[PDB]
């Protein structure tokens, strides 16, 4: 009960900032997640024995892929932690519990391939889940791990609170399907602008939590330029592997995914910042003003990609 996780001074201070990098020491990442749960939720939210067993089973079920790996899971959970801490009174006890777990689990058992590649391959998962293919798999994997003996971190919730938190986690993980982000944000934009946005309306909260999930999932674009630039290499390593597998199916990949067309990456990054990232953090900043630093950091990185294109780096 009286056992707190503490971090070294530099981490204890920087972990509170949106642009925190969790570092190259993998063995510190579980401790960083428990620290965030304890400050975001309470030291009582989870039995520490069960939480530690849950974390380590989640870690084991992430693969050794360049980007969609255990470091991504903890990075996305940290961004959610920073949003929740800067918006203290907007979220319920159940939501703070559910969303940190949702972020840690959101890419469980990812193979480094898009929903599109699974469908063109004719992967069994594409027959089981016709849309949000990987995301329905990630939620399925989450439920499987929660049902391992000694892994049910929610066991002390009432029956209805248990059902509520599993439903928060399901919607949160489905929302990480970028195909669903475009319509979700358009609707949030209209609701904000016509002044109909109402956070006591459950359908409205769902939408806002979905946008938070997109914002945390993309948070690699909100780091200091050296982190953003080095993470983009990991992202493109999966894209080019997927491109290679498209060529093996006799399909020319989009140029972004073709490792023979690396010169076109910086222009591809600009489209992504302008079509996805900037609009995502703009709507997020409008709805939750204290998340402005994510939008500012994203604009700074857009400007760094413009310099890469102009040949200034
Ligand atoms: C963090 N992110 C994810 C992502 C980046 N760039 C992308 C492009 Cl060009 C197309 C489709 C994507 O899902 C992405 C990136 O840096
Ligand atoms: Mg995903
Ligand atoms: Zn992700």
């Amino acid at each position: 009960g009286l056992m707190q996780f503490t971090l070294p001074v530099r981490l204890c201070k920087e972990i509170e900032l949106f642009h925190f990098d969790i570092g190259p020491f993998e063995n510190m990442w579980p401790g960083i997640f428990v620290y965030m749960v304890h400050r975001s939720c309470g030291t009582s939210c989870f039995e520490l024995e069960k939480l530690c067993r849950f974390i380590m089973s989640v870690k084991k079920n992430y693969r050794r892929v360049p980007y969609h790996n255990w470091k991504h899971a903890v990075t996305v959970a940290h961004c959610m932690y920073a949003i929740l801490q800067n918006n203290h009174t907007l979220f319920t006890d159940l939501e703070r519990k559910g969303l940190l777990i949702a972020c840690l689990c959101h890419d469980l058992d990812h193979r480094g391939f898009s929903n599109s590649y699974l469908q063109k391959f004719d992967h069994p998962l594409a027959a089981l889940y016709s849309t949000s293919t990987m995301e329905q798999h990630h939620f399925s994997q989450t439920v499987s791990i929660l049902q391992l003996e000694g892994h049910n971190i929610f066991s002390t919730l009432s029956s209805s609170e248990y059902e509520q938190v599993l439903e928060i986690i399901r919607k949160a993980i489905i929302a990480t399907d970028l195909a669903l982000y475009f319509g979700n944000r358009k609707q949030l934009e209209e609701m904000y602008q016509t002044g109909s946005l109402n956070l006591n309306n459950q359908s409205h909260r769902d939408r806002v939590i979905g946008l938070m999930m997109t914002a945390c999932d993309l948070c690699s674009v909100t780091k200091l330029w050296p982190v953003t630039k080095l993470t983009a290499n990991d992202i493109y390593a999966e894209f080019w592997a997927e491109g290679d597998e498209m060529k093996k199916l006799g399909i020319q990949p989009i140029p972004m995914m073709d490792r023979d067309k690396k010169d076109e990456v910086p222009q591809g990054q600009l489209g992504f910042y302008n079509a996805v990232a900037i609009p995502c953090y703009t709507t997020l900043t409008q709805i939750l003003p204290p998340t402005e630093p994510l939008l500012k950091a994203c604009r700074d990185n857009l400007s760094q990609w413009e310099k890469v294109i102009r040949g200034e780096e």
